[PDB]
């Protein structure tokens, strides 16, 4: 697109995709729906809310100028995940090995 063409597509293709696929992914794919899970204080902890879909529309939409931009909405979505659960839950293994493979895919981004 403009900064980091090259980058925003190995996001979009590769990182995004595999974290996807990925049998764990469900939870962290749409927004958490706080009404129907009952986690009235999700919201009020969580002030920066990140998921899969929402890094997904905005690749779609061209909305990071640059890969760093994505990245960080990546990280977001595991530290959210560590801040507002607990040691052990199992929304937080879960998030611990898509956080594991995320730095795979991260670790292989060919440079811009």
């Amino acid at each position: 697109g403009a900064a980091s063409t090259n980058q925003l597509q190995y996001l979009q293709k590769v990182v995004l995709k595999d974290l996807w696929k990925h049998s764990f992914s469900w939870p962290f794919q749409r927004p958490v729906d706080a009404v129907k899970l009952q986690l009235p204080d999700y919201y009020t902890i969580i002030k920066n809310p990140m998921d899969l879909n929402t890094i997904k529309k905005r690749l779609e939409n061209k909305y990071y100028a640059k890969a760093s931009e994505c990245i960080e909405d990546f990280n977001t979505m595991f530290s959210n995940c560590y801040l507002y659960n607990k040691p052990g839950d199992d929304i937080v293994l879960m998030a611990q090995a898509l956080e594991k493979l995320f730095m795979q895919k991260l670790s292989q981004m060919p440079q811009e």
